[PDB]
Order: C-alpha cells, then sequence, then structure tokens
C-alpha cells in the first residue's frame, strides 16, 4: 500500500465521484479546514487529564461526526452515484444538551472572556476559533455550489459547543476565567 | 442564556451595527483570524513555566488588545452609532520596547533561525506565523473597505514581538536556537 | 538591530528581488503559510519524549527543506538577479523511504482514522493538514505565476509523510488507532 499515488503533483485531486479539482478549489478548501479541525480536536483531546476525562469520549464522537460532514461537503448535490448521509437532527440536538448543561454548571458572565485559562480549555477555544474558519471556508463553497445544509447548521452550532465547553473545562480545574475589560454585556 | 440563537444557520452574520454579511465576507474572516490569534495566545500563555512566568503577564495583555482591534475590524467606517476605539500608539510603542529589550538580551543572530526550541518558544513563533495570517486577512479587507488603520500598524508590529519573545523563552531556559543552513546573512 | 522596519505598516511587503506585493497577494500567503506549517512543526518536535525521540532529527531536517522551499516560493520566476535551487528529487525519495518505513510497521488499516492518539501522534496529524492547507496556497499561487513546480510535488508528500509519522508516533507508545465508524475500505 502506498498512500503515495503522485496523483496529486501537478497541483489537481479527485473528490467523491468522477470530478478532479484544483487543491485550492473551495470545495477541497471546506472539506479540508474540516479535516484540519478534526486534527486539532484529536491534539485537544490527547490533553485530558484526571480533571477533565468526562470529556474525552465527546470529542472522539465529535471527530466520527467530522468526517460524516467532510463526506457529504466532498459530495457534489448532483453526482448520481454517491448521496449527502449527514443529518443536522440529532448530532445538533446533541450538541445543543451540551451547550445548555455546561453553560448552566459554569459561573454566568455578561461579558466577553479571553480566550484562555487551563491548557485544555485554551485547546477548546482554538477549536472554536478553527470550527469558525472552517465555517467561513464552507458558505465560500456555499456560495457556489449545492451543498448539504445540515452540514452548515451543525458546524455553526459545533463553535458554540466549543465554547461552552472551553468554559467547562476552566470549571473542571477551577480556573476562572477573565473578562475582557473594555466588554460591553454581550451576552443576554 | 443560550449563546445558540441560530440565526447564523444560513450563513449571515450580524457585525457591529445594522449589517449583516456572508460568514466568508473578508471583514468577518478578518476579526475571526484575530480571534482565532487570540485564542492561540491563550494556549501559549497556559504552556508558562516556573522559568518563563516573566512573560504571562504581557500575554495576557496582548489578549485583551487583541479584543480591542478585533472590535474595530468588526465596525464600518462609516456607522454613525460606533466608532473606532483602537489608538495603536501606546500598545505599538510598548510592544517595541519589549522587542528592543529582549532583542538585547538574546544571543545575537545574522542569519534566520529553525522556529522551535522549547515548547513555550515554539508556541510563540505559531503565534508569529497567526499573526501574519490575520495580517493577511486585514490587508484584504483594506482593499475594500475603510478599516482603522491604527490596528495594521499595532497586528503587523505584534509579529515581530512574538519573534522577540520566542527567542526570549528560549533564552529564558537556556535553549540554544538553531540556524537555517542555507540562510544568508538577512538580519542587519 | 530592529527587526521592526515599519515598512510593512500601509500593507505592502518586499519579496526576493525588487518586487513589493500586498501582504494578502497569493505569493505572500504561500510562503507565509509554509512559515507556518514551519512553526507547527518546531512545536510538534518540541513535544518529542522519550518513547519518540527517532523521530526528532527528521523533523528538524523538514524544517530545513521548508525554508529551502519558501525561498523558491518568494521567488519570482523571471527574477534575473536570483533563481530557484530547490530540487525535489532527493528529499521526496529521503520522504518516500520514511513513509514506506512507517506504514510498514504499523497495524495495517483499510479505513479512515480518527486524527488523533498521543500528544506527539496528535501534533503530527495538525502538521499534516497544515501541510495541505499551505499546499492550496501554492496551487492558488501557481495558477496565477510561474513556480518552482519541484516545492508542489515536495509539500504533496509531505502530508503523506505526517500521516505516515503521525501513526509511528503511536505505534511508539502502543497507542492503537481508531477506526472512522462509517468509512468505507479506502486504503488500496
Ligand atoms: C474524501 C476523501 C478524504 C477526506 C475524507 C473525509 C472527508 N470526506 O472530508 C479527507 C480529506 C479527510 C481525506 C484524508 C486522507 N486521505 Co483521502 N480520500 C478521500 C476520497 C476523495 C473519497 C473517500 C471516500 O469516502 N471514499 C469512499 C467512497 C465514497 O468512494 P468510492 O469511489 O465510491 O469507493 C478519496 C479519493 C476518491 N475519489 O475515492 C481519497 C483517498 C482515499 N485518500 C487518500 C489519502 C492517502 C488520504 C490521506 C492519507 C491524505 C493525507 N496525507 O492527509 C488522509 C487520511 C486521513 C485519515 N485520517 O485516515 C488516498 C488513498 C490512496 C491509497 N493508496 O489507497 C485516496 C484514494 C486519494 C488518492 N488517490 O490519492 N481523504
Ligand atoms: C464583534 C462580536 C464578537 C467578536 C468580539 C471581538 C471582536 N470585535 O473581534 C468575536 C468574534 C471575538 C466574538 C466572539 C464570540 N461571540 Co460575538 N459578537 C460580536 C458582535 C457582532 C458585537 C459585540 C460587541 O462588541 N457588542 C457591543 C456593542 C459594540 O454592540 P451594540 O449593538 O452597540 O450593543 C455581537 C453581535 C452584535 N452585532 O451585537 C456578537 C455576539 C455578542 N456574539 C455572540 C457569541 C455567542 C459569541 C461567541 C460565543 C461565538 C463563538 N461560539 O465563538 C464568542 C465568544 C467570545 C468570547 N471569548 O467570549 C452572540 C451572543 C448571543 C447571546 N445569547 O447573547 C452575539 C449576540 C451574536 C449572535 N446574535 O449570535 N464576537
Ligand atoms: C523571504 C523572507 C522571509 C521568509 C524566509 C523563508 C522563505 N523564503 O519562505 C520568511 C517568511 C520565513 C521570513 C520570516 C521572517 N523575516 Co523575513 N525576509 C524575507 C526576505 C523577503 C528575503 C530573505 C532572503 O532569503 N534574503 C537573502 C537573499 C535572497 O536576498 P538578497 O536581497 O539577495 O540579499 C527579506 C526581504 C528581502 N527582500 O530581502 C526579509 C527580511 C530578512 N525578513 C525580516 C524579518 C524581520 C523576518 C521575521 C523576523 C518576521 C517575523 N516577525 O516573523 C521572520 C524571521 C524568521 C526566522 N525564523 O528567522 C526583515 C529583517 C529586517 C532587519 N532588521 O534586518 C527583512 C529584511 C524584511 C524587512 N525589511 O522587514 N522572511
Ligand atoms: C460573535 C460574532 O462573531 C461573528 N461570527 C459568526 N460566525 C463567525 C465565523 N464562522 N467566523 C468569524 N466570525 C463569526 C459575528 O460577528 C457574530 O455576531
Ligand atoms: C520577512 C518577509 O516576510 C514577508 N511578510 C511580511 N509580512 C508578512 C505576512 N503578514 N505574511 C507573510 N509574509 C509576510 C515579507 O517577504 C517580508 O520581507
Ligand atoms: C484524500 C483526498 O484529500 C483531498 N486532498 C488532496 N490534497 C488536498 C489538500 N492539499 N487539501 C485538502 N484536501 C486535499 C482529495 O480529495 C484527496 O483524494
Ligand atoms: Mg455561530
Ligand atoms: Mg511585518
Ligand atoms: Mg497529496
Ligand atoms: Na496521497
Ligand atoms: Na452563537
Ligand atoms: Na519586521
Amino acid at each position: 500500500v502506498k498512500i503515495y499515488t503522485k496523483n496529486g503533483d501537478k497541483g489537481q485531486t479527485r473528490i467523491i465521484g468522477k470530478q478532479i479539482l484544483y487543491k485550492n478549489d473551495p470545495r477541497v478548501a471546506a472539506y479540508g479546514e474540516v479535516d484540519e479541525l478534526n486534527s486539532w480536536v484529536g491534539y485537544t483531546k490527547s490533553l485530558i487529564n484526571s480533571h477533565t476525562q468526562v470529556l474525552s469520549n465527546e470529542l472522539e464522537e465529535i471527530q466520527q461526526l467530522l468526517f460524516d460532514c467532510g463526506h457529504d461537503l466532498a459530495t457534489p448535490a448532483d453526482d448520481e452515484r454517491h448521496s449527502f448521509k449527514f443529518k443536522q437532527e440529532q448530532p445538533t440536538v446533541w450538541l445543543e444538551e451540551k451547550i445548555d448543561n455546561y453553560t448552566q454548571v459554569v459561573p454566568a458572565v455578561k461579558k466577553f472572556i479571553l480566550p484562555g485559562g487551563t491548557q485544555l480549555a485554551s485547546a477548546l477555544h482554538v477549536a472554536r476559533t478553527i470550527t469558525r474558519r472552517a465555517e467561513r471556508q464552507i458558505v465560500q463553497l456555499m456560495r457556489e455550489e449545492q451543498i448539504n445544509q445540515d452540514v452548515l447548521i451543525f458546524i455553526n452550532r459545533l463553535s458554540d459547543y466549543f465554547f461552552a465547553a472551553a468554559r467547562y473545562a476552566n470549571y473542571l480545574e477551577q480556573q476562572p476565567d477573565m473578562l475582557y475589560r473594555n466588554s460591553k454585556d454581550v451576552f443576554r
């Protein structure tokens, strides 16, 4: 088995189905950014400690879901031989329940917080912002091609999950969040 | 409080003031990249150790400043109800004084260095390059819309700060920098 | 020595040779993304432990090679005073030999794996995906300007190297890889 085929050496790559695209095509960029997020989630999970073990399984579950999203991003809406398989309903509800629970448990803020704290909380803020970068890429693709809009819904919700989980990670080690000193009351 | 409004689920988001933009709009991308930098700075600060404690407070101060920059990037120059609040003078002087001090104290190089060393020094090099990525985004926005040019000045200077601070972090643990083996003398 | 010249404060920067470009120009973006990768490789190397010491030297060698690639990306193909110096043959063979060896030694998969595991393996997956992001940037530049195509070949191969090395890092700590649960058999 050779994972290097060399077929990409001139700048084109195969997507799902027959088409080849330049590697900078917005479709390739979209699922490539999802893959970068997925790798960062793996890195974040590797930082789990005894205080934060309760977050481990759901990070692995998110990795599984990000593969399901990437599949659909790699699939043209008019490819007769392949169809969209990601459905947002249940995964997105699942994220919302976590967001509600973690928002309830941590100390309430009205103001923006500095993205930081523990190493794990900080990594969850990095995940938050890479998710949002991948979301931008997905919207770029959406403006040119038909996509599975359920992926967008889920990826939008996912960055709120990472915010909530980052605060929960600080709570699990009793690290206080720090406020942005010039913040207005923005959370209502 | 629900941080998930779902109003972003179709790919548009609210900026400062009345306007909504696509999430891939260059303005949204610019302050989104600043937020990614800010999160990375949080992560970097979480790596502080007893040798490097002297760097902790100024990283937190940079996080505060990055919120002030992001505010102005999110604000249209013609929005009557909101105005630019970031002024570069004092923060940028403050960075320059750190850059001068840290450049003086560490072993002099003429050649490019490998970006690495200690975990903290390496993270400061990652911060250096994410700052430069955010700067590119800010210039993309500048070419289409009027911006607070003071944010650009500060963000330019900030990546030189991260270079200087990365070298200082290696110095604080007595980790030598490594040279790029084919470098010309580039620092003059 | 002042690394801050302030000449970049209005959004333009000097490349190799006489030209100045906007900081968001695709050329500047391409070698800037290579620099971000290089910094991440430095960070990854800082995570080496006693189990993974055998990977340290080759990560440093990759950093040297990434400077050689960045040089050529910063050099216009028609700049009479500067020429391309990167040749892919030997570095790319060297990567392929590592990929072959590491593919042979680790447990065989047919299915996609979750990008994660140990902290080092996870960082090598982050390197994999940042390499692929830089590759996209390089292809963007290739579509507008003549480049040294040897850089593209090497950067393509490099992300397969990081995949193989990430799996090898997990093997070195006897951390099993996890499969994507809905994967088809994709590695043939
Ligand atoms: C909190 C604020 O963050 C901005 N916002 C919403 N989604 C994204 C994204 N994917 N990338 C960057 N910024 C975003 C909007 O301005 C929203 O109101
Ligand atoms: C050191 C060199 O790095 C380049 N340079 C300057 N600013 C940036 C940036 N934001 N992103 C990437 N590269 C940049 C220019 O080529 C400068 O001369
Ligand atoms: C494994 C699959 O990953 C995609 N692919 C190939 N190169 C890149 C890149 N630089 N960025 C993102 N995705 C890429 C193609 O779809 C290939 O078949
Ligand atoms: Mg959102
Ligand atoms: Mg600069
Ligand atoms: Mg490839
Ligand atoms: Na490959
Ligand atoms: Na939200
Ligand atoms: Na400089």
